[PDB]
C-alpha cells in the first residue's frame, strides 16, 4: 500500500533517503495487534481512530484527554491518516493529568496495569506499549518498565528533551526496553534529543503532524512524537510475522538505516527506524 503526501515521518520510516512524502507499507497495517498509549488519554471519538480506540484506565477523576498529548501520540501509532499501524487496536491509559503531570507512583501503577490487562484483550499478533513521558532516574520507575517488558510487551520509551545523556532519566535509562530519540526531516539528531549509549533507535520527532482533541490535527515536536513511530512500527512488524514483542527492539535495530543522522554524538547509535517495505 501507498499513502501519497503523508506526514514526513511516516515517509521517512519507509524510505532509505529523506526528502519524500509517500508512506509505503504492507496493507496488514497492524491488524490483530494491540498498542497501549500510556499518557494523558485518547480522544477515542476522533473519527481518525475509526472505532479502534478505547480508554480502558485512568488514575484521575475522568479518563478524557483534556491535554491533547496522548491523542497526538496515539494518532501516530494508529490513526487512519497519520498513523503507522493504521489497523491496530489502541488502548488508553491516562497516568498524566491534563497539564501533562504525573506522579511516579501512578505512572508505575499504569505500567503494571498493562502487564495485567493485556490478558483482558484480544491481541493475537502482539502487544506494545508506547510511553511518551519520563522524569529523573528512578529505580522503581525503571523496574516497572522491565516488568512490563518481561510480561511480553514490546515497551517503547522516549529518551527525553533536554539535550542530555538519557542514562539520568526514567524510564529511558532502563536497559531492557526500547529507548527512542528523535530526528528531523533533514536527518539531523532533533535539537532537544537526549542521547547516550542507553538509546536503541531513533524516530521522526521534529514537526510531527498528528491528531488533537476536538477533532482536530497539529504538529508538535519531541522524543514523545518519535516514540509512537517505533511503537506503531513494532505493531506493524508483529503482525506480519517478522518479530515478536521480546525480539522487536533488536529486530528494528538490525533492520534500521545505519549512518545516516547528523550529530551522533560519539557513542550514541546512528540507527534510524525503517520498515524495509520498498527496498
Ligand atoms: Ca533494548
Amino acid at each position: 500500500a501507498a499513502q501519497t503526501n503523508a506526514p514526513w515521518g511516516l515517509a521517512r520510516i519507509s524510505s532509505t533517503s529523506p526528502g519524500t512524502s509517500t508512506y509505503y507499507y504492507d496493507e496488514s497495517a497492524g491488524q490483530g495487534s494491540c498498542v497501549y498509549v500510556i499518557d494523558t488519554g485518547i480522544e477515542a471519538s476522533h473519527p481518525e481512530f475509526e472505532g479502534r480506540a478505547q480508554m480502558v484506565k485512568t488514575y484521575y477523576y475522568s479518563s478524557r484527554d483534556g491535554n491533547g498529548h496522548g491523542t497526538h501520540c496515539a494518532g501516530t501509532v494508529g490513526s487512519r491518516t497519520y498513523g503507522v499501524a493504521k489497523k491496530t487496536q489502541l488502548f488508553g491509559v491516562k497516568v498524566l493529568d491534563d497539564n501533562g503531570s504525573g506522579q511516579y507512583s501512578t505512572i508505575i501503577a499504569g505500567m503494571d496495569f498493562v502487564a495485567s490487562d493485556k490478558n483482558n484483550r484480544n491481541c493475537p499478533k502482539g502487544v506494545v506499549a508506547s510511553l511518551s513521558l519520563g522524569g529523573g532516574y528512578s529505580s522503581s520507575v525503571n523496574s516497572a518498565a522491565a516488568r512490563l517488558q518481561s510480561s511480553g510487551v514490546m515497551v517503547a520509551v522516549a529518551a527525553g528533551n533536554n539535550n542530555a545523556d538519557a542514562r539520568n532519566y526514567s524510564p529511558a535509562s532502563e536497559p531492557s526496553v526500547c529507548t527512542v530519540g528523535a530526528s528531523d526531516r533533514y536527518d539531523r539528531r532533533s535539537s532537544f534529543s537526549n542521547y547516550g549509549s542507553v538509546l536503541d533507535i531513533f524516530g521522526p520527532g521534529t514537526d510531527i503532524l498528528s491528531t488533537w482533541i476536538g477533532g482536530s490535527t497539529r504538529s508538535i515536536s519531541g522524543t514523545s512524537m518519535a516514540t509512537p513511530h517505533v511503537a506503531g512500527l513494532a505493531a506493524y512488524l508483529m503482525t506480519l510475522g517478522k518479530t515478536t514483542a521480546a525480539s522487536a527492539c533488536r529486530y528494528i535495530a538490525d533492520t534500521a538505516n545505519k549512518g545516516d543522522l547528523s550529530n551522533i554524538p560519539f557513542g550514541t547509535v546512528n540507527l534510524l527506524a525503517y520498515n524495509n517495505y520498498q527496498a
